[PDB]
RNA sequence: CAUGGGCCC
RNA sequence: GGGCCCA
């Protein structure tokens, strides 16, 4: 993203709230090397000299342009994507009355009720309890206001920014990288719901490696189908963006939209412009008032989806800009936002590929600094897609995500006040893959004091999942 | 603590 | 109507 003219005003939205993270009783029996993110200025945990207000706001680096070359290229990239997308998810992309927007509809979650209400709506206040009714499906008067608003294109708004109260890694944590929301109008998201809403019910509700997609897909089952497709290709690919969501240049934002939401494919007109909205947007953090031409917010509506059909055009305009010929099937990915896993038999050199990605803003890394380099040889049970690996279960020989040993001994460290029994259970139904030694280990700290679901009552759980014949047949 | 999926109720 | 994980 790139800043313009940073300002000051009176109003002092404050969001650095003191951590709700308390250790647990397994804390001091790991000892991960993972904190809750300082959310303060001055915190003790941070370094002699580094600020906050400082590092949350260093991830603006600036506004990559592109060049008429380029842009074409970008722009017929976003073309054949959104072409083989809708080959899939039909044409059916029609708007969503006010009430589906809000109710949701079959293969979209309704609206969150209890949440960030927005803006002016935070200064005013008055939060979702005030503005919307999410039972009857209907929006009150400020809401409605707008929405004839948005319908012509005059509806001017401004972000607001939070520093999310996360467990991240103590090197990131003491060097103030805490990671920040932008909260954009409730208002600005059941229209964008209204706009594209069929759509993002489709691409949920068909995710995999086609569309190249993975938003909308449950692990526990679908690793085994995400597993056997990257389990047939020459060289498997763990790439990694740095502030992907955050680099996202103009134009390539703009191309996207014009080329994936055309009203060509059924999309109502003030869907390009609904998106756009999105370019130049306006935090506003405490006092100050930054103003950003680039990247995208971290809370609009959407978002995961905007990401994941970026990250599908990268891959091609990349590939192409190095070769010729290239064609959406001349390679296999799938991505959830900036994670992503591409595949393909022939040899790609992604190491030549980095300056492209630059061309767009993004710098490309491997997932395995070990080598410093991207190399090939690599199979998709090497790789780690959404914090979790592909290993093949020895029991009913399906694949199973596998989050690393460390990575929950970190989440069994922290919670809420007075919501460890929840999350024990929760995270229970992650540690089962790790097999029946680890998953006593890691809830070995929590044993005489909390109901921690027997290994097996979970596994069998799994199992009718990935296939409910499998389990139902086992007895056969 | 937003967006979205998914899970746990 | 909560909580959790990933993004
Ligand atoms: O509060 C949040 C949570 C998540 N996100 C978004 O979700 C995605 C998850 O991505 P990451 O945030 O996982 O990569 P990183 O910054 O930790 O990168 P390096 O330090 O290693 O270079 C990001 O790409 C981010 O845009 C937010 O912007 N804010
Ligand atoms: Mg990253
Ligand atoms: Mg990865």
């Amino acid at each position: 993203g790139l800043i313009v003219d940073t300002r000051d005003v009176e109003e002092r939205v404050h969001v650095m709230r003191k951590t709700k993270l308390a250790p647990t009783v397994a804390h001091g029996v790991f000892n991960p090397e993972f904190g809750p993110a300082a959310l303060s200025n001055k915190d003790p945990r941070l370094n002699e000299g580094v600020v906050l207000d400082e590092v949350i706001f260093s991830k603006h680096k600036g506004d990559t342009k592109m060049s008429a070359e380029d842009k074409a290229l970008f722009r017929r990239c976003a073309a054949d994507y959104a072409s083989r997308l809708h080959s899939v998810l039909g044409t059916a992309n029609a708007p969503l009355s006010i009430y589906e927007a809000i109710k949701g509809v079959d293969g979209l979650d309704a609206m969150e009720p209890d949440t960030a209400p927005g803006l002016p709506w935070a200064l005013q206040g008055k939060r979702r309890g005030a503005l919307i009714d999410f039972e009857n499906g209907t929006v009150g008067p400020e809401v409605e206001a707008a929405l004839k608003l948005m319908e012509k294109r005059e509806y001017k708004f401004a972000c607001q920014t939070f520093l999310k109260d996360e467990i991240r890694p103590m090197e990131k944590v003491r060097a103030g990288k805490t990671r920040i929301v932008d909260v954009l109008p409730v208002e600005h998201i059941l229209y964008t719901r209204m706009m594209i809403g069929r759509f993002c019910a489709q691409m949920h509700s068909n995710n995999g490696p086609q569309i190249g997609s993975a938003v909308g897909c449950n692990p526990d089952v679908d690793w085994q189908r995400f597993g056997t497709h990257f389990a047939q290709y020459r060289n498997v690919w763990d790439v990694d963006y740095s502030a992907f969501d955050a680099n996202h240049c103009s134009d390539a934002m703009n191309i996207m939209f014009e080329e994936v939401f055309r009203t060509e494919f059924g999309f109502h007109p003030n869907a390009e412009w609904i998106l756009k909205t999105l370019v130049n947007t306006e935090h506003a953090y405490e006092n100050k008032r930054i103003t950003v031409e680039g990247g995208m917010p971290s809370g609009c509506s959407a978002t995961s989806i905007i990401n994941t059909i970026l990250n599908n055009i990268y891959v091609l305009y990349a590939l192409r800009r190095h070769y010729e010929g290239v064609e959406l099937d001349t390679y296999t990915m799938i991505s959830y936002g900036d994670d992503i896993v591409v595949a393909s038999d022939y040899d790609l050199d992604f190491e030549a590929l980095k300056p492209h990605f630059k061309s767009l803003g993004q710098t490309i890394t491997p997932a395995d600094k070990s080598d410093k380099g991207f190399v090939l040889g690599h199979s998709i049970t090497d790789v780690t897609f959404l914090k979790r690996h592909f290993h093949m279960d020895y029991g009913t020989g399906f694949y199973k995500p596998v989050m690393a040993s460390k990575t929950l001994e970190a989440i069994l460290s922290f919670a809420r006040r007075g919501t460890i029994q929840e999350k024990l259970i929760s995270v229970a139904g992650l540690a089962v893959h790790s097999g029946p030694d680890e998953y006593r280990r890691l809830f070995e700290p929590f044993q005489g004091l909390f109901e921690i679901p027997s290994y097996r009552s979970l596994y069998l759980r799994w199992v009718n999942a990935v296939c409910g014949d499998a389990a139902a047949l086992e007895h056969h």
